[PDB]
């Protein structure tokens, strides 16, 4: 069942994607995207929202950045119901951003906050989670975070009830705050808490580490610490702000402990633990395989242009990219000065797609082997399923393949 976390067979169905690029997706200021699935190979870049009328910048079921990062620009609000995956990280800029991930957030890279940024996650996997820049950040964990490195150097990370941290090393310094509710557990290799403002406020939490380093009059309020390796203490003279309601159980009680906390320590030379790391979800395994996405979407199978799959409320284009102007030509079928008469637009192309700056409302799908670049802002994008005659065409040419994918067991 942990193997099936965030499994979504529509990931492999390219008729469920509103935006796809085999290179980059470059947004512009004040774009609001409502989509089902979105894929990019290289980076997806947002710009700052300084005049965005929407509740959200992007609302999606799934966002996948197979060979790139996801870059925030400022005041962007992103909601991903199922999974957000990036290879190379998630980089917050500009402050005031929000990322809401309701099942799985996974990066092979660094997730880095800027200040006044919020992440609300259920399961989170990453190489490094940086809560260091600015102040008034908030990373809330509903199930777990699993990481090689967690740096908390400002406010804050909250562990909701019964959630877990799986490290990796954890380093809290400067104004770093880790707060944790009932039933929480923290596992780490190295756990370092440095200075008089570094805080763990987790009175019901058990912390397991190999090495524990405390430098200064840290603020620790926890239930139990287990240390199987070495406890290194320095600049610790009173320990007034170290509260441990059960015990610090450790392989070797360290020398020169202040007398007022000496009581806390209990020596157990055999103390040991084996961290019960979550398995990598099957969906992530499959996304990372070289079969994805080209088993199911093959833009190189576009060997002819198809320009007559149009209807009363839509225009389509399947383009080899030989004619530069065909893409401007389809976009000009939508007058931005006439809202109620908006028609749907479906573009599938071996070229990139540069969306003209006068577009302000697009319903449909944009699928490009080159980059997808919005040359303007102040635009609302909403996914609409491709018309059936277009899907049938794409399938006939094996530009897409739809397979009866099932969750593995
Ligand atoms: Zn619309």
């Amino acid at each position: 069942l942990p193997y099936l976390l965030a499994w979504d067979s529509n990931i492999f169905d390219f008729t469920t994607y509103g935006l796809f690029s085999s290179d980059k997706i470059i947004f512009n200021n004040n774009i609001t995207v409502t989509t089902r699935n979105m894929y990019s190979s290289s980076d997806i870049t947002l710009r700052s929202d300084n005049n965005r009328p929407g509740d959200y910048t992007i609302k999606a079921d799934n966002i996948i950045v197979k060979n790139g990062s996801f870059i925030f620009g400022g005041n962007n609000k992103v909601v991903v119901n199922n999974l957000m995956y990036t290879k190379n990280g998630i980089t917050f800029n500009g402050n005031n951003n929000r990322l809401e991930s309701n099942s799985l957030l996974f990066s092979d890279g660094t997730i880095s906050l800027s200040g006044k940024d919020e992440i609300v996650a259920n399961a989170l996997f990453c190489d490094t989670l940086d809560i260091r820049n600015g102040s008034s950040n908030l990373v809330t964990i509903n199930e777990f975070a699993y990481f090689n490195k967690l740096n908390i150097w400002t406010d804050k990370m909250v562990l909701k009830s019964n959630s877990k941290l799986f490290g990796g090393d954890i380093e809290i310094r400067n104004d770093g705050i880790l707060s944790a509710d009932v039933g929480t557990v923290v596992y780490a290799n190295n756990l370092d808490i440095i200075g008089s403002s570094a805080t763990i406020d987790a009175p019901d939490t058990v912390l397991y580490c190999n090495n524990l380093k405390i430098d200064g009059e840290v603020k620790l309020n926890v239930k139990k610490i287990v240390c199987s390796g070495t406890i290194t203490i320095s600049n610790l003279n009173s320990g007034t702000n170290i509260r441990v309601s059960d015990k610090i159980e450790c392989r070797s009680i360290p020398q020169n402990i202040p007398s007022g906390i000496r009581n806390l320590f209990v020596q157990n030379p055999n103390v040991n633990f084996q961290i019960p790391y979550p398995t990598i979800p099957a969906i992530i395994e499959e996304i990372k395989k070289n079969t994805f996405p080209t088993n199911w979407i093959r833009l190189d199978n576009i060997v002819e242009d198809k320009k007559d799959i149009n209807g009363a409320n839509y225009y389509s284009l399947v383009s080899t990219g030989q004619n530069s102007n065909d893409i401007n030509e389809i976009f000009n079928k939508n007058k931005p000065n006439n809202p109620h008469s908006n028609v749907q637009i479906f573009v599938i192309t071996k070229s990139g797609i540069n969306v003209p700056p006068d577009q302000n409302h697009l319903d449909g799908v944009l699928i490009a082997n080159g980059s997808l670049q919005f040359n303007g802002g102040n635009l609302n994008i909403e996914y609409v399923r491709m018309p059936q005659p277009l899907i049938d065409y794409l399938l006939s040419k094996n530009i897409i393949k739809i397979e009866n994918v099932q969750p593995p067991v």
